C-alpha cells in the first residue's frame, strides 16, 4: 500500500484534499511512513503536515515535508523525482502527495525519464504516489493503467465519463454518475473490483 499509486479524481470542493488530510496521512503516520507533499503555491493547506522545504536539500533531509511548487524551472519534476528518491533512501519507502498532477502528469506532454519512472518503476524506487486531479481526461492515460487504486468523485460530464469507460471501467462510469457529495468510488485496477465509500469523518 505504501508504494501503491493512487489517483484521486473529482471537481473542486469534491473532497480530494480532506482524504487526503484524514484519510490517507493519517494511516501513512500510524505505520511511520514518510511522506513529501507537493503543493502548487508560493500559504498552503498543508503547512501544519511537514516541514516547510526551501530547497531540493530540505525535501531530502526533513522526514515530513510540504514543497512549495511555484515559479519552479520548467523542469522540475525530474528534481523533485530526484529529492524524492534520494529522501526514500533515507527514510524507507516513502509517499510522494502531487495536489494537482496536471501539473507534472498532462496529457499529451513528453514521457520523460523521471515520468517513465515514477509510473512503471515507483516500487523499485522506493515511492509510493497519491496524484489528485479536477478532470479525469487530464492526465495521461498510462496513469490509469499503472495505477493501483483510482479513487472517484460524483460527476456526470459526459467526456469524463467516456474516459472512465475507456481507461477504467464501464461499470465504474455508470457508478460514479449516482455518487451523493463526499461518497467516493474506489476501483482496485488490481482486483477490477468496484467498492462504494461512505463520506470520510476522521481518522480512527
Amino acid at each position: 500500500n505504501p508504494d501503491d499509486i493512487v489517483v484521486l479524481v473529482g471537481r473542486k470542493k469534491s473532497g480530494k484534499s480532506y482524504l487526503i488530510k484524514h484519510y490517507f496521512i493519517p494511516v501513512l503516520k500510524a505505520h511511520k511512513i514518510s511522506y513529501i507533499i507537493d503543493d502548487h503555491n508560493l500559504g498552503s493547506e498543508y503547512s501544519k503536515f511537514g516541514y516547510n522545504a526551501t530547497s531540493l536539500s530540505d525535501i531530502v533531509s526533513k522526514q515530513y515535508v510540504v514543497v512549495y511548487d511555484r515559479a519552479k524551472n520548467d523542469d522540475f519534476f525530474e528534481k523533485l523525482w530526484q529529492a524524492s528518491k534520494l529522501h526514500s533512501k533515507k527514510y524507507g519507502t516513502t509517499v510522494l502527495i502531487i495536489d494537482e498532477a496536471y501539473y507534472h502528469f498532462k496529457y499529451k506532454q513528453k514521457v520523460t525519464p523521471a515520468i517513465d519512472e515514477a509510473l512503471h518503476a515507483n516500487r523499485h524506487a522506493g515511492l509510493g504516489l497519491i496524484l489528485s486531479t479536477q478532470r479525469v481526461y487530464d492526465l495521461m492515460p498510462i496513469v490509469y493503467k499503472q495505477a493501483d487504486l483510482i479513487i472517484m468523485f460524483y460527476t456526470r460530464e459526459p467526456n469524463e465519463l467516456r474516459w472512465i469507460s475507456k481507461y477504467i471501467s464501464a461499470e465504474a462510469a455508470e457508478k460514479v454518475k449516482t455518487l451523493k457529495q463526499y461518497h467516493f468510488l474506489i476501483y482496485d485496477v488490481n482486483s477490477q473490483t468496484i467498492k462504494i465509500h461512505k463520506p470520510i469523518l476522521e481518522h480512527h
